[PDB]
């Protein structure tokens, strides 16, 4: 009669890496990086993304007639764009603070165009002013959402204000023609030495025209620099020039619900639904590791530059035909035939054989293990971010900070994930060797000088030891008061 | 009989590992540290600089609201309120503001010094004023400020200062934009003017921005403010046609380091720290906190966390080896010298006796364990909080992700050091049992059964001295070798 | 007869720490922080830096005389600069957007000044125009790449002059404007009053008026003189219009950008050796995961940390004559007398002897101990940076901004390194000790009741053991029942 301490294996080729060895072959594994994307552009807690396609936030708002077909959501979570957008300034020029225009509009509850200063009622100047720039059909046009030159022969002073009476802040932009002599001024506007004056309750500005000579873009050697500001509620706007001011016509209530960001892709809305989108697709997933896209928006896995993270949770794969020196040492190989636990025993009485999962060790291990992978995923923050940034070709500095500081954290992650996974593997294998280890002297120590030991962690009996027997062995309650039968040792 | 075993208390702390969650240690050391002394203090034996609900700007312009403000010549950091309700009474904008706040963080010396006295500016009527800046309630002015047309005429204004005084010069002016060319006139005379300022370094000049505007404070008109740094033995030149709004004082600064503003509605209550946060003072040598993030000094890493309890003491039993709730299934109340003992029964009596080799050895590896946590960690003197103007909403973003993201590292690796280091804890407490009960079992051989419960049954007598031969390890195996199992 | 387990000891003084314990003595150990470099200044990745010497970046652009002749690379990897240049500005003044030109010019392929507007093609103005501030011996001069453009006679007639960049490459473009420090300069000049200058290419529209105002002289001068630059596009036009106070270039700059790298501060000049990581003490190269020599990097670098050793344990503990209980424990000593491997027998006979080391645990150990030391080196991502960086007087915020951000990283890499060496150094030393008490197990148990355990490694034979049975036992052989008949008594 006999009882055998054994451990599970099976027919897993997985492998993992530990410390101390690779390429170990282990019963079971888990994968805690997200390698997969569904390929689709998805909406973010619900709230879409503004579609902008080849059109630029600037082109967009000031409203080029290239963009007149935008479908200009309520509401929107991030702001989609194509590498490099072709349709903004048609009507040559730049746009002061612009980078942090867009940073603002990036996330918005509640967005509402308002009429606030009527192009019919500039009554006493011409209206109409357009340009082969922003043709349409094709004819001369120009944005939508902008307005002045002189009416026959002269341009009285110009002089409208607006009361923020809408319920919120509203972004509103103007902008002042540089045109390209003096003749052409004189020729637009009537007045020459003329300004551009706005102000609110917190902006103060005069802009003067600059006339001069430059190279032809889309045809047009002048130029149109527009800025922007937030209107606060009940406060008031005064616009006053004496020519070139390009007045809008609509002013933009913001709510800002958060703060976004961009994502520069050439994919649109699906839907489908997603807690992090990349300009890939969507990811969805419970790791703490992603390798698919370092621009992601949402709340996301940490993006390390790895192609492979495994745990061990199972044992050392070791079918048959360690600090603790029990798998694949003194017990050499694993039980195929052994498929309801981790650990466990053979048997061979007169009553037969004789296998059994031992219940306690391998639900300690069960509960070990899940606890281990449990606190590698739970215990890592996830918060929403942008990581995409827009800077101006004049804040290269600014931009290199930036890169260097998600390069400073990628290589943190990185280089952590890839040792936390190889020190926990090692500790993982050393785990079961120690279960199955204590398992066998848990045996030994019951039935001292009642069995030999046989080596391949086998026991031999000094005695008769039938099913209730055995049963006693495997839970712990053996009886050794017994040791005689016994003497049949000597 | 001897028996092997391990010390057990009343303790009912509780530690995670990695494998396990609420386990009962004899005894635990918490790392995070989440009291403060809910004061308001010194910085390493100097004061900050507390401006009330009065604004930086307020302050160094002489708001009239600012008089009794009680300022000192040395701080280590300003406190300010979240809105100060006192900065330019008078309406308008400060250039490079928030450079100039963080130029002022922290200082030694400071002092306020008179440069261009107002009654030398013999050419202009210097005594204007305005309701904004009101006072009991008359026209007032920035106190620290001064210039207008004099009968019908603004004469260039052109004085200068050499910085004779031994320190780098603070030096702020303004330009006033009207509210119409018809005022500028009024006022000044001339329609086209400008503010010129000139040093050794600084190129400055500004023109007036006439714009139609809503009152604030009651005045559609504003004032723009700049500042420049007057290096010693340098000059600073004024040289306006109109519009200047000049500085009588400038002030004497000498700076050591950079520190931070800081919001809060406490007043100083006279103690010292290394480390100051908005709800109080915090005087640990815990690695982590959680107190709050905005902290000026040398500062524990704040973490996410509520809790970070690293194991000290064994597994509390009134793990890898086996020995530990393993073949010796309790632990001992009685033995209260030592963490691991024996037990023994003889004749003379019994029983218990701590050994105090391994518990010593045990205690400075745990010693040890713990300040390697505590110890290795850098703390060098830091101002979180940081001032941003509202068109550096990017810049701030940068700087939020850069606290997020270290704040993430720090909390992942210091809960995953705990739960770590507390399974290694409990196994080395476990291991060291195990070696105790196997140097005995080594010394008994075969004069002994073993029991297989942490218990020792000799097959002869064995008296007090020779319980103690088998405790320092030098049981004699060969003269009780007479067996008779 | 007797046969003995025991593991290696040497002469070894070298110390470790570990979690546990401090100064612990070891067989062998291995650095893995980088402490040494070669002295010198290097190509980096085969590309020269730009060797500037107390020159400026704008002193060199401009042609300061005592600059010009600085002998430059076609093409450079980074730039070298002494802590304070000495020449610069000689005629006083300030550039505009500085950092950001810096930054641009950092790292270039291809790199090349080219005659733009050839000086004398301003017929109806003077162009000698010089400065006691630039007195090359002792004589007026003036920026060697630059116009100063004065009356001819009595007049300044408008200067009007445009460049077509059909260099092959985007064209580096400076020019600057005077402003004098009274009237009286002015019209010694220039001749007229309320002049402007202007500026215009396709994106660049600028138009400034000079001026003037009593200053501190500097260099005996009152003026000043503001630069400015532009990146002017292939095929693209810049238009020059000035009626006084414009600096006009003669020259223009042909650059192709690869990427961005840094300024380096030091004395240090060019020697002939190459780089991936430059530092301004000299070179390093290594593979090793950290390093303590410097800060302020350029190249491929290891992290910085502020430690001065971080030592691995290789070897096991020195104990000349743990969790496992042997090394140091019941085997209480070393043997100087096993030198070819770690862990081995002894074994004393009729025969003599003697020494014999268990190759197949010393090789077991060996390739652990090395993949362990491979794991914490290979896993280290390293990525091209140029730590320090340029930041203005008004730039105060963001330069701290950047030191907050590199103490964050030091502090982390810092306590990691350290906790990561004493981590694996507990590890590893109780390895060692696990595969000594493994092999004295292995061999407990092949020996069974032939022998007498003692307590201290050694087992005493129950029958005479010659060399060939003391082989089978190293051997794993043995052949207990052979020996059986014989021992105690029976
Ligand atoms: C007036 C005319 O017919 N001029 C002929 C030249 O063409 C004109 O050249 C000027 C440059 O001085 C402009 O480019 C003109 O283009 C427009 C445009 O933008 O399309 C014409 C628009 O109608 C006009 N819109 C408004 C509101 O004024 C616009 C603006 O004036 C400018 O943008 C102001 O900066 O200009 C263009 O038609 C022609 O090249 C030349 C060849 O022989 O003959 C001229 O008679
Ligand atoms: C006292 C009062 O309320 N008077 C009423 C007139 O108000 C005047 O309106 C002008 C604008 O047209 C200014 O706001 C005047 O305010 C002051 C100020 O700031 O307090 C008066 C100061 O004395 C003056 N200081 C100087 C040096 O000139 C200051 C400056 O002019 C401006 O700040 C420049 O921007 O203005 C204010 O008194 C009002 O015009 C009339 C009804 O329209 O009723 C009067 O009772
Ligand atoms: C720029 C200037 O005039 N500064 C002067 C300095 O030249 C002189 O050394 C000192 C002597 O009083 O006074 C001050
Ligand atoms: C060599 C040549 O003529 N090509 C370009 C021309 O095409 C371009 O328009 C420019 C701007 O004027 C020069
Ligand atoms: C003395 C002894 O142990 N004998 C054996 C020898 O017969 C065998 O050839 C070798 C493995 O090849 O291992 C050993």
């Amino acid at each position: 009669d006999q009882i055998c301490i054994g451990y599970h294996a099976n027919n897993s080729t997985e492998k993992v890496d530990t410390i101390l060895e690779r390429n170990v072959t282990v019963t079971h594994a888990k994968d805690i990086l997200e390698k997969t994307h569904n390929g689709k552009l998805c909406r973010l807690s619900g709230i879409p993304p503004l579609e902008l396609g080849d059109c630029s936030i600037a082109g967009w708002l000031l409203g080029n007639p290239e963009c007149d077909r935008l479908l200009s959501v309520p509401e929107w979570s991030y702001i989609v764009e194509k590498e490099n957008p072709v349709n903004g300034l048609c009507y040559p020029g730049s746009f002061n603070d612009y980078e942090e225009l867009k940073h603002l509009i990036t996330s918005v509850t509640h967005f509402e165009k308002v009429k606030i200063l009527p192009r019919d009622q500039w009554t006493q100047h011409t209206t109409t002013g357009g340009s082969r720039a922003c043709a349409v059909l094709d004819n001369p046009s120009f944005f939508r959402n902008m307005v002045l030159t002189k009416k026959g022969s002269n341009y009285p002073i110009a002089k409208r204000s607006y009361n923020n009476t809408s319920g919120e802040q509203m972004l509103i932009i103007w902008g002042i023609h540089h045109p390209n002599d003096d003749a052409e001024q004189r020729t637009l506007y009537q007045n020459v030495g003329t300004y551009v004056s706005v102000g609110t309750s917190t902006l103060n500005k005069r802009s003067i025209p600059e006339i001069a000579t430059r190279p032809k873009v889309n045809g047009q050697g002048g130029r149109m620099e527009f800025s922007w500001t937030l209107l606060e509620t009940w406060d008031v706007i005064n616009f006053e020039s004496t020519g070139n001011l390009i007045a809008p016509e609509y002013g933009f209530k913001i709510s800002k619900r958060g703060s976004s960001g961009i994502m520069k892709t050439e994919k649109t809305l699906e839907n489908c639904e997603t807690k992090c989108q990349t300009p890939l697709g969507a990811i969805n997933t419970t790791l703490p590791f992603h390798n698919i896209h370092p621009l992601t928006i949402g709340e996301c896995p940490k993006y390390v530059k790895s192609d492979r993270l495994v745990l061990a949770t199972g044992l050392r794969n070791v079918p048959q035909i360690g600090l603790f020196g029990a798998i694949a040492g003194f017990i050499e190989g694993g039980w195929q035939g052994m498929v309801d636990g981790w650990y466990g025993y053979h048997h061979s009485n007169d009553q037969g054989s004789g296998y059994a999962a031992d219940k306690e060790s391998t639900q300690k291990a069960f509960d070990g293990i899940t606890n281990k992978v449990n606190s590698v995923i739970e215990k890592m923050n996830t918060q929403f971010e942008a990581v995409g940034k827009e800077f101006s070709n004049l804040e290269r500095r600014l931009e290199n900070l930036n890169k260097k500081m998600e390069d400073g954290f990628l290589d943190v992650w990185t280089y952590n994930a890839e040792l936390l996974v190889l020190m926990e593997n090692e500790r993982t294998l050393d785990f079961h060797d120690s279960n199955v280890k204590n398992l066998y002297d848990k045996v030994r120590m019951q039935l001292r000088d009642n069995v030999k030991e046989l080596g391949n962690g086998c026991f031999e009996f000094y005695h008769k030891c039938d099913d209730e027997c055995m049963n006693s062995v495997k839970n712990g309650t053996y009886d050794y008061p017994k040791y005689e039968e016994e003497s049949k040792a000597a």
